[PDB]
């Protein structure tokens, strides 16, 4: 396939009723969007945006967005667990990195600056696996006085500065992966990235199903940019599939159930093709299906 | 000790902020019920009844509470692990019957009617175990089998005991379990004279607050449900995780409670339930402030 895949990830109960809230808290706002159509006012777009951000948060961690109960300290030895059991996109990577561990191998990851880093990088003690961040941060100074075959290399999406911390690798990324969808792979820093030494790195991208993710991914190779249509798609979907958030499919159950080992094969032949299905087509919404998922609410 | 026994679990991230959420919602209940003292009017009794039970629910089991995303079947292979997960007393549920199903035995499980017999079998189903229900419902070579029993009435003359042996232990899974009704009492002594009871117990949650001060004003004492609600509202901050002397034990997935299952004689091997402290109109307006 074409370098560039989707992983699909799962929703923790958490994780699915907080954008249920989220939603609900936006309830009128969602109706308004919609009811005076393309009139549109500026108030009400904001509210679109940021409920989809809020989405987008909770998606890759509830952390992201409730500070509530957050240890400390993300040092501690239970810490990675109890992250991965709370959003199913990290208990997704951990299953992956768990496999290209055994590797010697450079893999990069790319996510929002900020907590996201940090809640990346906590995840990540998890590994045996050598992790090396590029912001001059980190949450545990000190280096891994042991030797791991891979290491993982976490870099932000919105601007890197090579030249203050340069990639000291000496070899290729022999894999990129998405975790937000704060992600432009099209951009120079990350194109950077992916041709260090074919000519491009396997772009993977963690999705969670059905969830504002899926929907951003999806139109966006079909409306791109800050279109009326994009926001519109983007929206009403996140609102009508959250019902059926962060489900997989009955084929792709055990795969993943099989802590996916399925894709060992391509972990070693990154030429073959991806063996996941392409990122499944979201249906194109209409006023009238969104309200009447917004209905069931109301009673 | 006494045959009587509390065994602590902890609470899921999503158990802690439903039950933190709970609270944000009687806030001003709250503050009512501890301003206007001994007046209280009944509208905020209500209030503060029912934010206790709520939070009993979520304490068990977060879909006692709210029905979104409940899988619509409880009986495919991953649900057993799914609910484990969403509940720390059902994660040392299942970490308890993972030990008991080795042996050969008939151990009684008492827990509100309803959902919660069904969450319950569901949750069983991952285990290498033989399910007797007695209320007629179900969702569906063991040496053991485990007997679920509401704790609202029974009725023995439609469904009877066929085990044909004794109960080697008793275990209570809602606080709506009272072991001194009669129906209770019948199960406890079904061939010493009692059989064990050990009660699951969410730290510093409603459950503990109703367990404690339960020994201590009884019935529906104004003193009771006034200590219980302060202290399930203040405790909030600290709810359901265990303290760092205890943790290992069930890290270690509870082996240190296996002298104790096979001698059910020898003492509890876990501290008893740790106390309470009575909190004041003050703690309860400090701890809400914030």
């Amino acid at each position: 396939t074409s370098g560039d895949y989707w992983l699909p990830t799962t929703m923790s109960l958490y994780q699915k009723e907080l954008t249920d809230q989220i939603v609900s808290l936006h309830y009128s706002d969602i109706l308004r969007y919609f009811e005076t159509s393309h009139y549109k006012e500026d108030v009400i777009l904001e509210s679109m945006k940021t409920m989809c951000l809020n989405g987008s948060l909770v998606a890759t961690h509830p952390y992201l967005l409730i500070d509530h109960y957050m240890p400390k300290s993300l040092i501690t030895r239970d810490v990675p667990a109890h992250l991965a059991e709370n959003s199913g996109k990290f208990s997704v990577l951990r299953d992956l990195i768990n496999l290209v561990q055994e590797y010697e191998t450079e893999t990069a990851i790319v996510c929002r600056p900020g907590r996201t880093m940090d809640l990346l990088e906590a995840l990540l003690l998890g590994n045996k696996v050598h992790i090396k961040r590029y912001d001059g941060h980190s949450i545990k100074s000190a280096a891994a006085a042991n030797d791991f075959s891979c290491t993982v290399h976490l870099f932000s999406s919105e601007g890197i500065n090579f030249t203050k911390y340069p990639i000291k690798s000496k070899a290729r990324f022999d894999m990129l992966i998405c975790l937000d969808t704060t992600v432009d792979t099209s951009q120079k820093d990350i194109q950077y990235l992916l041709q260090y030494k074919e000519r491009y790195a396997p772009i993977v991208r963690l999705v969670a199903i059905n969830s504002i993710d899926h929907c951003r991914l999806f139109f966006g190779k079909k409306f791109d940019k800050n279109s009326r249509e994009y926001l519109e798609n983007v929206t009403a979907a996140m609102v009508i599939l959250r019902d059926r958030l962060g489900t997989l499919p009955p084929d792709l159950r055990p795969i993943y159930s099989q802590k996916l080992h399925y894709l060992v094969e391509w972990l070693e032949n990154p030429t073959v093709p991806w063996p996941l299905p392409d990122i499944y087509p979201l249906k194109q919404y209409t006023s009238m299906d969104v309200e009447r998922s917004l209905l069931t609410e109301v009673h």
